[PDB]
């Protein structure tokens, strides 16, 4: 029993990360077979940064402007490139501690495992969902540039995220493991703000599912919702809408619960118009929508408590 | 910018992580040099459960009784003897991964990293607080007896917590890596519960001064207390007395803020008796006690958003 936002084991992970420094400038990279990744904010200073060209900044640089520190040990670049926001060196050495691994582009309202690092070195871990308008709610301080994000599945650990920058409201924007954003921002200081975010009705779904599975029945109701009028619902409470592509995503957490999707769809209508009347749900006074499908069939046990 | 329930990297434990055997029950044991510890559990069956003598069971037991296995390498057990309700077995071979340790008792409020193991395989990682109760609000399934808990500081490992069972409200408890309990819970199938909670005031007025070094300062006002007037109201809402020694730990915390601790003792009991007015701290609905001085410290800005 009990249900808590678990991060995946950080250990795989802890074993890629390195320092890298240009000029003043030091963060974080990821070390992999002969490639280290990093932010390519590493070869601007502050002044570079209102009006970056990066095309032009990278040019003046020659492989012995990085310097690469694995601990004591400093890693000779032997070729830089560049590719979208980040830049990949290759390095005289290969990891001996590369795991398997694979570089994904999440989606939104997917989650995946922060391992927070300055100067190289990890100091904690944590669990984010990608919001709908492409930020995280992250905790980084000055240094964390080159922070990863990551799921592990059996053998593998699947890249997904190398933070960048903090926005304005204090959430956090970053790139996948291609460089690309997630989101419309760019990585220069402009007046940039995370766009209206909304909540992840498939996941407050599926950790209604959770609170089920784990014995807990007093917010359901005698009622069904058809699709439409849920909608209406959800559009007045700011929740995406729900899609049959949703409800078929649900049919195991329905399967094992013996809840049918909208039957539990119905309940969720009267938690948005009424309220939780002071109660909790798996110990929480709020819907959370920070927990996928996935999520709930990985930490729950595959027998209801009934 | 931020603030997460931030666990340890937790590579250095999951290099310790064994499974451990006895007739028909496995569970995770802990390797650290040539030691294997675990659950005396391991010794039961169902049916030795509800009154068992572990000093008589164990008598029945040699060496050999025992299968440790590292990954796919068999630990031959050499020695094994009992200390309170943990196994130590020694074995063969000395953990390579062996982490620079400490085995250390946590105070009830203390935080600390717990890796959620099944079959000696690490699958998760989460910040738990030790409740005044003694126990903690895990998420663990049948097969994660032995998991551990720690607080990792600089090289070193401190052990803290070594996982048993769940209680009826679905909470947990374990010992510390000397085998004792935390709090007067037995392992033995019995009706115990866990006792009446409180609220950790310590950590909730740490978690306000983590909301002023963010920016935040919506719920200061303009009145003090006295440490007396404070307890009366604490008394109230079930919620630990403050005392001068708690005070003084938020000395720090204080002198980063400005704010002096028993003016934000007002601010906590007009919280308190006036609720947070549909407003969040740190993006908290509720007031959380989660967080000790130690964890804002680790975690804030050295510096207040002023
Ligand atoms: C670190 O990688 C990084 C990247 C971008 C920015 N800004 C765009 C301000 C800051 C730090
Ligand atoms: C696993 O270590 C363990 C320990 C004790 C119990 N009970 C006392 C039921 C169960 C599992």
């Amino acid at each position: 029993s009990g249900f808590r936002k678990m991060a995946f084991p950080s250990g795989k992970v802890e074993g890629c990360m390195v320092q890298v420094t240009c000029g003043t400038t030091t963060l974080n990279g990821l070390w992999l077979d002969d490639t280290v990744y990093c932010p390519r904010h590493v070869i601007c200073t502050a002044e570079d940064m209102l009006n970056p060209n990066y095309e032009d900044l990278l040019i003046r640089k020659s492989n012995h402007s990085f310097l690469v520190q694995a601990g004591n040990v400093q890693l000779r670049v032997i070729g830089h490139s560049m590719q979208n926001c980040l830049l990949r060196l290759k390095v005289d050495t290969s990891n001996p501690k590369t795991p398997k691994y694979k570089f994904v582009r999440i989606q939104p309202g997917q989650t995946f495992s922060v391992l927070a690092c300055y100067n190289g070195s990890p100091s904690g871990v944590y669990q984010c969902a990608m919001r709908p308008n492409h930020t995280i709610k992250g905790s980084f301080l000055n240094g964390s540039c080159g922070s990863v994000g990551f799921n592990i599945d059996y053998d593998c650990v699947s890249f997904c995220y190398m933070h960048h920058m903090e926005l304005p409201t204090g959430v956090h924007a970053g790139t996948d493991l291609e460089g690309k954003f997630y989101g419309p921002f760019v990585d220069r200081q402009t007046a940039q703000a995370a766009g209206t975010d909304t909540t992840i009705t498939l996941n407050v779904l599926a950790w209604l599912y959770a609170a089920v599975i784990n014995g807990d029945r007093w917010f359901l109701n005698r009622f069904t919702t058809t699709l439409n009028d849920f909608n209406l619902v959800a559009m007045k409470y700011n929740y995406e809408p729900l899609t049959q592509d949703h409800v078929d995503i649900l049919g195991p957490l329905s399967a094992q619960t013996g809840i049918a999707v909208l039957d539990m769809c119905a309940a969720l209508k009267e938690l948005l118009q009424n309220g939780m009347n002071g109660r909790t749900i798996l110990g929480s006074t709020i819907l959370e929508d920070e927990f996928t499908p996935f999520d709930v069939v990985r930490q729950c046990s595959g027998v209801t408590f009934q």
